[PDB]
């Protein structure tokens, strides 16, 4: 292995040219992104064969300063005249193969910095500001975008994932853990009525990469539009685990959006213990540090 | 001094008695709270004069455990049968007391631990779950009550006191920093147009202690309510500084509430700084970590 | 109240003057610092009557910008002359007060950033190195200065103090916990032999404020002696509870430096729980506040 | 993808068998662990087509509850008479696969969790404490193992690597970075002495998995030497980069350790900024990936 490059590259920008146009479905009202703000943090990799004496010479004439990859992102989040985080990072691919033509391969991961709507009454009218805006630390979009210049000199992205990071349902009663093997290894009771609380992050694949940018933007799936599906369907269904949840919320998301070919989940167990004095309302509190965890893919 | 207890003592539980009859202000469209879900975070600490041998002889004799204080939290919480936080406190503070004679002093901080309303299609309706939430690691009440119990043998409050925690707010333009000091230890430009990114974190104080209860609701002070004005006036003002912005949402609170003595502010500074590559949009990213800090008390 | 100022401003110096003659005592090998690499985070506050309008108006004509204290604070540690990081917070203090007639209260935090050696090999022979330090985020020294300019013009130091922060203790055996009220709130059994695990913060007043500063070395408390102090209290004594425990680490700190007029302890309980194996607890924790005087 | 498991399960051991007879190298003082207290933190992963119903279907009869596993692991470290992580990790892989016939695949990651000896003074004699130990936020070693079960019921060794991760350095001076593309993007100033502050994640693999078990200790090779090592090329070195710095130190640890097969880098550069006095930077770090092998 042989890459090099810079994390925690933020950059934001306002009016970013508005997300409209989208494709509804029953789970969510989202009709898109006014963009009057917009952040992003961007993790930048690339690799080479040409990169080598940088490693064993110390020799740096081809190395692109990772301060100028930094640079590089933030200038091209000015200049980017698209809608969505995926076309971000396919703008600045491109860009960057096409200006380093001795680099074969870049990573890019961008997690959106997401803000919320405030109000403000001005002259007795109470409506959305365009001015302030409330930083949020709850779920956030994501995208990944791996681009190669090939031995011809020709370039093609390699691997493009979409996501919903950061999501924390906790659903408080609907939920059965019951028929587990119980051996000598298992102290954990039978439960027909748990107050389930799941991490959920959450990444897609379209079949055809241009649907990821908003071009036509029919096409594109919004990380708001998976979350509020799984939102839906968390609360539809009587749990019989977090295994079969993902499973469903993943059939879901297929059925809303046939144009993706595979939805991918990485879920935490968080679920709070009933509270060691008898009950009056029950009452829960935060559990010992080790958590259950899940990875499932779900294909068309 | 001589104090002992126990921090992080979460309590969630469902079906609060909910909060209505609020007073309504023209800032902020809040009616109540469902208290479908409800968490918090107790930190209790007590103290008194004999408790000194547990200190200078390893005698346990008047030690409350601190394990115990957290089972006495915790089942509070499930015969709590009010509305507030700042009236779970005083139940706990009153009831811990009266159960431990010997304890002159009791003080405790509650944070609340805020959860967001989804949204799910049921039969083709989509509404408001009354089952699944989201947590937020957003903006969230607290509370603060300390109680003695003098040599008579009563029992007084000696502090009280409310407040708005993880506020952060971006305003994006109508900021100006201008006409400080230029001296041989400046290097920061007069900015007529920054995009201010302030953290606020907001206490009050009620002139009657009764009124943070919720006994009689509409005198209560809710913290939906106070961030609802910081972000009108933050909105409504050509700000000059953060020191100017929390006078002005200071005032605006005290004369919302005339039920409130006073209001105490703690702000940070978090604003972003211009790109290095000149610029297009403008755009902005994270600052070395030094960040501004400011504490102001607004009376009435 | 009305203050403002700067946090998270870190300094980081080469080459400070080496701290040197201090005294050692039995519980520590503690003999200086050499000060070739040092690190400080500080925090500043100020406050005076006359930065009302700053708050009322919004007028900053009286205003020293946050972003110039920080300024302020990283040159003064390039021309800082001693030893200590009480003493580089009263030089900070004293200077800014002098530059600044409108301020009339100055109050700072230091931290220090500590860093440890790391083996090198030179010639053959394996020693510590004088050019690459590890970062560490163990304990930390810590100092805390409030100063005042009075209506005569005199400045005073209305309170000072010096500190450990973030010592994380578990000691294997030897600890006790019993003869608590038992009642309808105890679950918590007695326990004859628990691997108690204390966090400690230890803080501690001198007598004298400019035995603080390095002036006279010999006078000086090191943060690293207090480590070791509470370290070999800990490890001597069969503990009865975390109360009693930091009251005898008290009791030890102020018989070895008698220059010392108090010290105040923030501990905290993360006593793993027993499944011999343990494993973490629920995230509650037990806290002790207590101040012991010479 | 399908597999499911637990995190952060935590054990701590006291008086785990002492790793001793390890071969001394010269960068390293390192000769064995007394292993008077042991934490390691564990992440167990499984996965197996039986499994499958557990997600399509909501039927949880051939699912072991992953508080299942949290006790199957706190409770083997109980029963482990071995002496490093690595050989751990092996003993849960087989335990558990041996155990549960339906899983096929069996991932595992373990972090130590470091302590550090104190003093206590005994008799006058100020030495290291056998009884309290300070818990370490800084660096710590690693381990890594993936086992299958094949068709013919044989278990195999599928992936293992040992690592050391969070070693923060910083060298303070004889560091330059020069000689790298100045175009339009380039705001960089060329720096020949620059104070390097580099995060380092190293790890390692054996030519021979037996080597890691400690079963013949000689060849193991301690995350403790791995660091010293790193230390001391650092050092020893005018650097030219972070890459190349990583690269020495790559070809050190293969020189000084030809049981093993390959080494893998993982670094960060932190450097402080100047404002001789430096500060913190931006939040924007660079990083570096980077394998050497035998
Ligand atoms: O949903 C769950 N899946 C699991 O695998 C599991 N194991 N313990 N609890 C659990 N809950
Ligand atoms: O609003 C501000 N107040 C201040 O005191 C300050 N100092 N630098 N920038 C600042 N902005
Ligand atoms: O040392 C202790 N002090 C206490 O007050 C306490 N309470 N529970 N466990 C405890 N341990
Ligand atoms: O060691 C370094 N390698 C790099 O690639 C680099 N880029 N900016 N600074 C750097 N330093
Ligand atoms: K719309
Ligand atoms: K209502």
């Amino acid at each position: 292995v042989m890459y090099y490059g810079k994390g925690d590259v933020f950059a934001y920008r306002t009016y970013l040219k508005p997300l409209t146009g989208v494709r509804t479905i029953p789970e969510s009202p989202f009709s898109g992104r006014d963009h009057i703000l917009f952040g992003v943090n961007v993790k930048i990799s690339v690799g080479g064969t040409k990169l080598l004496t940088s490693f064993t010479k110390g020799d740096n004439s081809l190395v692109v300063a990772t301060d100028s990859m930094k640079n590089f992102i933030q200038k091209h989040l000015a200049s980017y005249t698209g809608t969505t985080i995926e076309g971000f990072l396919e703008y600045v691919a491109t860009s960057f193969l096409k200006k380093y033509s001795h680099i074969e391969k870049i990573s890019l991961i961008g997690e959106e910095i997401p803000f919320e709507t405030t109000f403000a009454v001005k002259n007795g009218n109470r409506a959305a500001s365009e001015l302030v805006f409330k930083k949020s630390r709850n779920e956030y979009a994501t995208a990944y975008l791996n681009m190669v210049r090939n031995e011809d000199n020709t370039l093609n992205i390699t691997e493009q994932q979409s996501g919903l990071a950061g999501l924390q349902l906790i659903k408080v009663s609907g939920n059965s853990f019951v028929g587990f093997i119980r051996d000598e290894y298992t102290t954990l009771p039978e439960d027909s009525n748990r107050p389930l609380f799941v991490y959920l992050n959450i990444k897609w694949k379209y079949k055809n990469t241009e649907d990821s940018f908003g071009t036509n933007p029919e096409n594109y799936v919004a990380a708001e539009q998976i979350r509020d599906i799984a939102t839906s369907v968390f609360h539809e269904t009587e749990t019989l685990s977090i295994q079969h949840l993902i499973y469903l919320i993943g059939r879901r998301i297929l059925e809303r959006f046939p144009q993706l070919q595979e939805v991918y989940f990485e879920s935490q167990n968080h679920t709070w213990d009933k509270i060691v004095e008898e009950i009056e309302g029950k009452v829960y509190t935060e559990p010992r540090p080790p958590y259950g965890f899940q990875c499932f893919t779900v294909t068309q």
